[PDB]
């Protein structure tokens, strides 16, 4: 029925420096995504090892983008181990992360965005084209939820019976800034993975709506 | 929280009669569908005339048919008028349907399936190609419900707190019969709505998933 979160301080900081930034490589947002799902895909895969019927919920292991145009969304799909109510709530803001500080000051002294990943924030580069975005989760140990962030102070967490039930893993919901719509683009996605995305260990699939004429 | 209904003993029938039939030209399935999306975005399009403000909830007027390979599942989605759970319940199989029985009768004499159309009774012909069906919609004057069909005596009727939230109309999911997995592949699917689909009002989109590579 949706609760309200305090970002913690630091990460409030690092988001507007991100929201609010110029910068042409923005690119670099999906880059990061799609580091995130392929971790979150080795997590799994690798917890299955031990206990094969974690794969029973979701088989196919999978990184899926589906530019909705319409909508002015792009939403980035893995079939991986997904995050609980719990995990979405501590992992995502709540609590004083690894190198967000860290992160800050090397910006401070003129490090690239790029490195963002390296700082295990890479996360929130997602902010260099999105105003909003929904993080839609299936962990197997616990139901569906919906993080959401307007990169503001808070974020909310609710349970999720609104959105197509993904059988294990996570969507990232994106709402692209206005002028970041060349992110909807079939030509433009396959550029940007095709550049910097060599070496998945994954399939990347990519959504494609086409009239039949 | 879902209530089963019983069909009305001759749209049982039907249904039987055309779950358990050879017949070549199964493929007219989806001439069937595509001409009940068409008549339900017409629908909208002629009540909006009076009253603009119907399209608010998803302005744009489409069909579009998306292959789930992976679930052996195939969509058709229309943006059109959509179902209440009373229209769900009443017009798809607990009143006595205009002309279930004069069609059997005319398959009795010989009659092509192709005319199931005609006797207004077309929907029932995804048949044809799937042992299970949910007829998944959102009416504007309405929550979303799922309607769910195995064509055996009776339908449950779920409100849906289970599938993404169409704004207005209807998703046909359509689970395939394991000999009909052929509608799953772009290229059969562009061409029966070719041959059998020429002259639609709306835009007939196709959502392909391809690998990056
Ligand atoms: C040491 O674990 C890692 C953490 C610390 C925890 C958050 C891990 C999570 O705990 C529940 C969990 O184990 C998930 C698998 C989470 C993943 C990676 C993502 O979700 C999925 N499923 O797509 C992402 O939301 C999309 C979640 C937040 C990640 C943020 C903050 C990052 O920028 N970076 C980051 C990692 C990383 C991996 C590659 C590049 O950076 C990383 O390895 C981390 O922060
Ligand atoms: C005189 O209205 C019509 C009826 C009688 C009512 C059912 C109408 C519905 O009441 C609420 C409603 O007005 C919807 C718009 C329903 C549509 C057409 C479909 O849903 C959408 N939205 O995709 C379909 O489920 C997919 C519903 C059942 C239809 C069945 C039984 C049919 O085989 N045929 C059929 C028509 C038809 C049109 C073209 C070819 O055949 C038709 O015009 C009819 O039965
Ligand atoms: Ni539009
Ligand atoms: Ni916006
Ligand atoms: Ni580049
Ligand atoms: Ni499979
Ligand atoms: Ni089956
Ligand atoms: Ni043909």
């Amino acid at each position: 029925a949706s609760e309200t979160f305090e970002f913690q301080a630091e990460i409030t900081q690092l988001m507007s420096l991100i929201i609010n930034t110029v910068y042409s490589n923005k690119e670099i947002f999906l880059r990061e995504l799609i580091s995130n799902a392929s971790d979150a895909l080795d997590k799994i895969r690798y917890k299955s090892l031990s206990d094969p019927k974690q794969l029973e919920t979701e088989p196919d292991l999978f990184i899926r983008i589906t530019p909705k145009p319409e909508q002015k969304v792009l939403e980035i799909r893995d079939s991986g181990i997904g995050m609980t109510k719990a995990e979405l709530i501590n992992n995502l803001g709540t609590i004083a992360k690894s190198g967000t500080k860290a992160f800050m000051e090397a910006l401070s002294a003129g490090a690239d965005v790029s490195m963002i990943g390296q700082f295990g924030v890479g996360f929130y580069s997602l902010f260099l084209v999105a105003d909003r975005v929904q993080v839609i989760s299936k962990s197997n140990d616990d139901e569906q939820y919906i993080w959401e962030s307007n990169a503001g102070g808070s974020f909310t967490v609710t349970l999720d019976e609104v959105n197509e039930r993904i059988g294990r893993g996570t969507i990232l919901r994106l709402f692209l800034k206005d002028d970041q719509l060349e992110y909807l683009e079939e030509k433009r996605i396959k550029e940007v993975i095709k550049r910097h995305s060599e070496f998945v260990a994954y399939p990347i699939q990519l959504v494609v709506t086409k009239e039949v004429e």
